[PDB]
């Protein structure tokens, strides 16, 4: 057993939103045994000094595109609209791939670096949607990301993505990535068989994640809806990015939401990325259907899209989580830093109603318990007995946080650095004193850097 | 002489906007002697390995309120509009002061902490606007901020501020804070005589800084205009925050800009904080007059105000710099971090015209050369022969920056940490390996933390 003792502040996000001062967290295997003051060092084989730190549930990034880690800070993609952006990324990724510079071995190391950064930013679980499946046959890309993740000890959800609707038939997808529906379903069934850990505290899970309504066939969506029921896995896709509604009506003469509902996706098995520009009247329907929504402030701003109606979703009682998206439109994997961005960026939408502005604690919940709920993990996102020992702590005693009166608010509103001090995943200490415990950071940096096209 | 050798990237912001790869910077006393490849270590007594780093001119924070470092992350002030916020801050500071908890010895230590955070964030010059002068005499608050800055060795401008317009005659402010115009003027004269260093590479300078049109008498503005001419110092005030136009119209029946014009402030001696919501017709007048503008993205968002028309100012040829404002409305002193706020936040205002969005290089220019010009410092903000050896360097070889294709864009668009690696002010190495070389980090944190009310 491991005991973290004398944490300055502990934010549980439990059902009464308890917070604790000068308290302890007790851990046994993958699970939290207790959260409270002066816990006994009974069977404890190690005590970690928590003084001067704030502890949260591990952060959960409910929307990544790991492979985009190779595409950061490209000058020609710095200031572009979505059309130019999408064009530029696919062009580069397919070009590199054709030249043998972008194989699963390269994606493995790119995933390794972005996931390591994730751990260092206090992120204990990542859901990746790998979108790059060149040739009719999707290579071992997903296996590569899963291998990086398991080597690191980070909890990992792989949402198998696709582009089953080629332009060669009214679609918008290049036929280089367009697989037959049945081939996609079959790859997924195999992934689940090899990789899925459905038990509580499972470290690798599979989700089914079409690229989106404008890019995939209704048959894929229905095929997935059926699988989700069969195997109790979750459904994930992009939702109401700008221009989507136009494309959906053009192919199906209905809204993206009407479509999803028509094809079995209006269910509590689903979590949806962005949800930037939904029709207001559809929002209560998301509520009743029980879908979850992942807020991605960085990409939404970066593409010039604007502010998703997050207050509205919360008002409706819709589950809201948080994510960074891939590093080709972020361009970092810093989930904590993005929370500050959401905290501030939303305010000018309601100049005279501060009560509607998202609070630090609401955002911190999104990034932990909210995301947990998006991924269908009731074993994550909350510091309480019986939940997973997935814990992220930050120091409060740096010169850049002097004068802070509320540590949770300080975490978002102050600081030169979002580096986590102590990070535990599945009861395993992976970061301590802001340094990787098991990973060879310098070796990973050199190996991955050598492989960037 | 000091040689920084083999910097991976050097951004000069010189007149040709030169950048260099695998290049050196040579320093002799307070000034830069050379910038280029393979510089001679002829008369060098210390060589510093710059490999894996990007070097910029030191960042210049053109707008701070250092004493607000004591008021960070206050829950009652988390989501409030300007009116409530300003009452909350004035109230607290008056209260603390009345209770003997907020005198100059306290402000000295708050300033030391925020100024050290500044150095650790790559900021090499700070302009502070201190307006808190309760009582029947002008206490030694400014003296205290200067003492902190001189101890640390950070370059410092003090804009002596005030609130001379009492609520009894239109001012939105209690007469506890109101000083006679003549007291402010007399104090400023003594500050200039005592502290001002007008020579090139001067380390302390005085500016004259009324809180703003809604808060000070026209006579103070005119007095300062004369004093700035007579003593060749600069003028600084808040400018076009929302509601200013209303108050200005009520009191004087003119716009804040016409007021400034009328009372001697339409000149190249002036720099203006925020400038969020000016009438578009006035912008060309700003340009003709030659006033500079400080962009403060974090406060503007935090207060619900929105986006200053920065592209418009740039298009007009107006000098644009950057700052953080005080830590009660930020709530950090992290200038580099706020640049990312600006890079992203401006985009949604022009969804279809990415060419209007501010670029990483434009933003970095604001935080360096642009701020230097606000502060009237031709000796700062540019890495070239004959300018001050004020230099900030960040490491590029961290795992959170793998995949970065352009280091300058990467500096803004990626990273878990904004912590500078190497910082030089006036030829003096102050930060190395992300640590103070002269200041006792832990001691300063301990001492200041004990003084926070
Ligand atoms: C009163 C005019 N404006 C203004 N003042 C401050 N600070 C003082 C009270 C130290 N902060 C801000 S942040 C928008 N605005
Ligand atoms: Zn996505
Ligand atoms: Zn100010």
């Amino acid at each position: 057993m491991i005991l973290i003792r004398g944490l300055t502040r502990v934010i549980t996000f439990d059902d009464q939103e308890r917070e604790l001062e000068d308290a302890d967290i007790l851990i046994d295997g993958p699970k939290i045994v207790a959260v409270g003051k002066d816990l006994s060092d009974r069977s404890v084989s190690r005590t970690i000094d928590g003084r001067g730190m704030i502890a949260l549930p591990g952060l959960i990034n409910s929307h990544q595109h790991l492979y985009e880690g190779a595409m950061r800070a490209i000058p020609q993609l710095e200031r572009v609209t979505m059309a130019s952006w999408l064009e530029g990324v696919l062009t580069r990724s397919a070009g590199w791939w054709r030249d043998g510079k972008f194989g699963p071995d390269v994606i493995r190391e790119v995933a390794r670096a972005v996931l390591l950064e994730s751990l260092l930013g206090g992120i204990t679980t990542v859901a990746d949607q790998h979108l790059f499946f060149p040739g009719a046959t999707a290579d071992s890309y997903i296996d590569a990301t899963i291998e990086a993740a398991t080597d690191l000890g980070i909890r990992f959800h792989a949402a198998r993505s696709s582009m089953t609707l080629g332009k060669s038939e009214g679609g918008f997808c290049d036929d280089l990535f367009v697989e037959p529906v049945d081939r996609v379903v079959q790859h997924c069934l195999g992934l689940i068989d090899q990789y899925h850990e459905p038990e509580p505290f499972g470290m690798v899970r599979i989700a089914l994640g079409p690229c989106g309504v404008p890019y995939d066939k209704p048959e894929l969506f229905e095929a997935f809806a059926q699988m989700a029921a069969d195997y109790d896995v979750r459904l994930h896709t992009h939702f109401y990015q700008p221009l989507d509604a136009g494309m959906s009506d053009h192919l199906y003469g209905m809204t993206p939401w009407r479509f999803l509902e028509k094809h079995g996706w209006a269910s509590d098995r689903v979590w949806l990325a962005h949800a930037v520009v939904p029709p207001r009247e559809e929002i209560p329907e998301f509520a009743d259907a029980g879908v979850a929504i992942a807020h991605l402030i960085a990409p939404d701003l970066r593409m010039g899209w604007g502010l998703a109606p997050i207050r509205e979703y919360l008002d409706a009682g819709i589950t809201v989580g948080f994510g960074t998206t891939g590093s080709a439109s972020n361009d970092g994997g810093n989930l904590l830093g993005d929370l500050r961005l959401a905290a501030l960026a939303h305010r000018p939408a309601d100049p005279n109603e501060p009560e509607k502005w998202l609070s630090a604690r609401e955002l911190l919940r999104m990034a932990t318990r909210g995301s947990a709920e998006c991924l269908g993990r009731p074993d994550l996102g909350v510091l309480e007995e019986g939940r997973a020992a997935d814990i992220a702590c930050w120091r409060l005693d740096g010169v850049d946080r002097v004068g802070v009166h509320d540590p949770a608010i300080g975490l978002i509103m102050t600081g030169l650095s979002d580096r986590a001090s102590l990070v535990v995943v599945n009861g395993q200490v992976l970061v301590e004193n802001e340094r990787p415990v098991l990973a060879d950071l310098e070796r990973i940096v050199a190996n991955t850097t050598a492989l960037i096209p």
